[PDB]
């Protein structure tokens, strides 16, 4: 029997301080899709979320580095719950907790709140993919940024959804590079919509969106990566032939790593490259990081990824310094 | 955040009749032989793009009932009755949406009318299809519904195989708007198993729902940057299908990227499935025609019969299309 | 069973501008008599129980224009009842048991209650009920001008909470055994705001905070003995001005004041039209149980005759009414 | 915004062991009620719980008592949540757990569930009156036995949640002495019955109740006291008349007591000689009790009631003995 948003929001109610942080984190993601602010976002963390204790330490290393460099990047970790699949499998931390098939969704989505509560207490903000219809209400108060995946850009549904969020939005674009649906996407998501949705109270009501403003385009490879900077400024003349935003995100995993955690340096570097040279399109990336680099198939190893293979800690602080320096100086001009 | 109905208050209203559940349990069946090949009739979707008027969506049904029963030896007649819309940005979403065709968005209104017309319809002989685009709507009308389609915007979308899984009708999955078939064919892999997952109850209160399958998928060829239609694409997809160990059985769409901006083409693509059904064209089960009693589309709903959505054949070259796969079909059941 | 919500039978019968306006006005000019500003004698009339609509709208149609004849001297509403509380078991009316078969087919008994209270307001005849159960009212209470809370129930304090609530001027009577400081008991309480549970139009609970309601009154039906007679409502009044609260009452000339002999009801209305004529300013109202045909029956064989308690036919009922509206018209003469 | 009692049992889970002792009080309780067992229940405890540490410590120094004398009393607290006011007033913890009028009823549900899973705990099983029609589901399965009280035995609405209780049932007789009325409500519970009902999800619907056997009355006064021999007697004849059964429950406190909480020692004495004498008829009674005797109106003095005034932690070892060495005698002859 499925418990409400309401029950879940009374044992765990968002604080003054993370309150404050979503705000504020918000804003200056706002700020980066407007092109007021030449910082660079990063959205870093695990492919998937498994477990509590293993994030919030990944958190507590990362919080340092978003300090660090907080003048350079906006850091905001992955705390990714919903997993889209290919055909079947583990859809994530909400839909099965336990990691054994038993699909204890009310467990899963109090275990969700409750990390994305303290991890905002803690100072870090969050971002995740908001694949299911429903499961935002739980915990979308939480939520700094968000995206739309590759699989679901093209739906109307989730268009519906992000147009009413009150966080910035990234949309993907599809699994095989077409860019044009990120960018319909973006249209979509800043008009009003009318649709069905549930409440807080766990009733199905008619809604009325009142569009999302800071929606952006996400570029994750497809049968070929969309990274570098013939494919930056191709895709920067479509956004403003469109009215659209022409800042957009590159993601350095996924179909843009040609699914090899050993290659979003690589990624990376090119963009450092391109924020070095010009790279004034550029205002975030995204990368696939945990504690312990790769992959498994058993949740065995402490801080190794179960989803898409990340890369590990040392790598990670290569990677921020990098972007951090070469972003300096793009700020610089 | 406005006053929604549950579903329990159109089924009060408007129940199922013994008709219309016969018809609908009947039909579900028939297609189900069609998809695992244990019948050679050939399964033809065919109606508007988008149904915005009752009044002409039961003229149409009444001509093309009659045509349903001329041809039943050969065809599987079943009418698009199409009441969800994906638009490319934005735009008028379907009946249920905005019924009234004015932005007043009075869904509880739609979602009456939808169910009514649907109603009428199985009560007259004439069963239903439609695309399931929400996640809501479908508790609604869905047991009036004897065959359902994915479009291919979301095709690739966990939510949609999801519903997919737990509908009690076929469901055909497109495939994407650039041509890509794999996305379909992982589609009804994924479909055809058991998934848990948050849905709402008759009564409108979210839930937990575990589904159990659903076994009667198929996938559809509805064009993308290069038609899919002809003898090659067909080949090539049975192919796939077979090495992916689901059904080879598939339906093709004679509108959207497989007439590529010409209603009429429609015909073009009609002869050539008839072609394939006399030659061989043993992996077809189905095709999907967008047809109207008047032809073309119009931006404003000025014109009973017509359009305002993606264009439409008219009456006309709909008895000839129909006449043209019977004959064809007829031939490939004799061998 | 799944219930159908509230908002389901709204969308199929919403409330029309007219029977709209009929109810508002209806509580308003009732109101007037409960707090002394009107002299006219509320007259709340009609079956024990409804267990037939086309009957009740055969039975409207006459009383509707004795309504019109006496607007002057009597403000005519009509008993329109649901919900019956048995003293063991029994039928408890036609929202429990629309069928009179024992199926029980609540949803459709609410649909027939909202949509004979839908036709009485729209035809100029407002309508009254007694409120028994807690989650019932939401369908139908918006077409309601007057209710009762039982003798059964008037020391309950969920009744006296939901009576809070209402829009409606509400009358509280005496305890089966004659206890009349249970309903002065029940003016203050449900005069006052209150927070409890309750179910929205949309099915689902939640704490409701009401405002009060200003326009409660006792009702007299009485007890081991009657109480309708002068040096009875003296007393109450006496009662009632010590709480602090309207000396102004009803009495029902019914139940234990006819001692369950419908035939008496109209030596009660004979007391109470001598009272009116000598002085009876402590009288706002008067309650009686009539119908098409005299008496009752088990089982519901014989139409527009009543299959709770017995009631006056509708001859009995024109002389019962020409009897108040003489008295009263004297009344308001001085 | 109300939260559903799903939202609280998953928080609060029955356990085992609370499962185990509600489970088997019920039984041990209907076997009193049928006469299939000659110990006396009692139910004994605060008139209303404003405190639960309070109320945690009280339960301390009970249990003792009831595991002392556990061959002659089965010991039972009063956790009374709901309270029923002459007029207004504070109607209990879940109502207003805060005491301020700030009505926090989420927080109030939430805190008596608790308390009644630490009751049952630490082996002392839980009574309450039951009023309101909603809260029943968010901690009925952590009750071992129910009152109905005076003021709404004679309530359909209370009759038909009572008949789908798990719980033995006590329906007390009317605020003026009316002892009919709860061998009708005995009656009424006793039989299936459909109504409108709250799920566990918070959603309104229509429930099938399959009867209550295990009611039976309570003697709690009214205009004169009901406790005494004639009066028991007396009533157990017309029980029998009713076909239901003649074992019943007086109450030491409230009408009995004339509302002096000094006099219940009296009627424990009474009791006590009718158990010495006969005393067949008897199966329970009920006393007003906390750690520290009288009442105030506000909450200043720990473990002393702010409703009906009790008699204090030494009186109420005294009463305990004097009952149990009573009913040892009882309990010999046979
Ligand atoms: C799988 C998902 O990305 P997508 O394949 O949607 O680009 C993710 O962010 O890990
Ligand atoms: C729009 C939809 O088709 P799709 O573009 O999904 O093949 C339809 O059948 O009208
Ligand atoms: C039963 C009821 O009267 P009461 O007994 O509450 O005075 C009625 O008016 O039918
Ligand atoms: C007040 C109530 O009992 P009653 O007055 O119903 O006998 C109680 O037990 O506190
Ligand atoms: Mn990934
Ligand atoms: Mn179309
Ligand atoms: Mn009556
Ligand atoms: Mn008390």
């Amino acid at each position: 029997e499925l418990l409400p948003p309401i029950a879940h929001l009374y044992e765990l109610p968002i604080s003054k301080e993370a309150s404050g942080l979503v705000h504020r984190t918000r804003q200056e993601i706002s700020d980066l899709v407007h092109g007021r602010d030449k910082r660079l976002l990063v959205i870093i963390g695990p492919c998937s979320i498994h477990d509590p204790k293993a994030a919030l330490e990944y958190a507590e290393r990362l919080l340092k580095l978003r300090k660090q460099y907080e003048n350079e990047l906006l850091i905001v970790m992955r705390v990714y719950f919903e997993k889209p699949r290919t055909t079947v499998g583990w859809k994530g931390l909400i839909n099965d907790p336990h990691l054994d098939g038993t699909f204890d969704i009310n467990f899963g989505l109090r275990q969700a709140r409750s990390l994305l509560l303290s991890l905002n207490n803690m100072g870090m903000p969050a971002s995740t993919e908001f694949l299911d219809m429903i499961t935002p209400q739980y915990y979308a108060d939480l939520i700094s940024w968000g995206a739309i995946g590759a699989r679901t850009t093209e739906s109307q549904v989730h268009r519906e959804l992000a147009s009413g969020l009150s966080c910035p939005v990234g949309f993907k674009n599809g699994t095989d590079g077409n860019l044009k649906i990120a960018i319909d996407a973006i249209g979509a998501a800043s008009h009003s919509h009318h649709f069905l949705s549930v409440t807080k109270a766990g009733h199905s009501a008619i809604v009325h969106t009142g569009g999302n403003p800071d929606c952006h385009v996400i570029l994750r490879g497809g049968k070929e990566p969309n990274y570098d900077a013939e494919h930056v400024s191709e895709a920067a003349e479509q956004l403003r032939a469109a009215g659209v935003t022409d800042k957009l995100m590159i993601d350095c995993s996924h179909a843009n790593s040609r699914k090899d955690y050993t290659r979003q340096m690589e990624v990376a570097q090119d963009i450092a490259a391109q924020l070095e040279q010009d790279g004034g399109n550029i205002m975030g990336v995204m990368v696939e990081s945990h504690l312990v680099e790769g992959r498994q198939d058993k949740p065995e190893v402490y801080g190794k990824s179960i989803t898409d293979a990340c890369i590990g800690w040392g790598a990670t602080e290569e990677l921020l310094a990098l972007l951090a320096g070469a972003n300096k100086k793009r700020m610089a001009r």
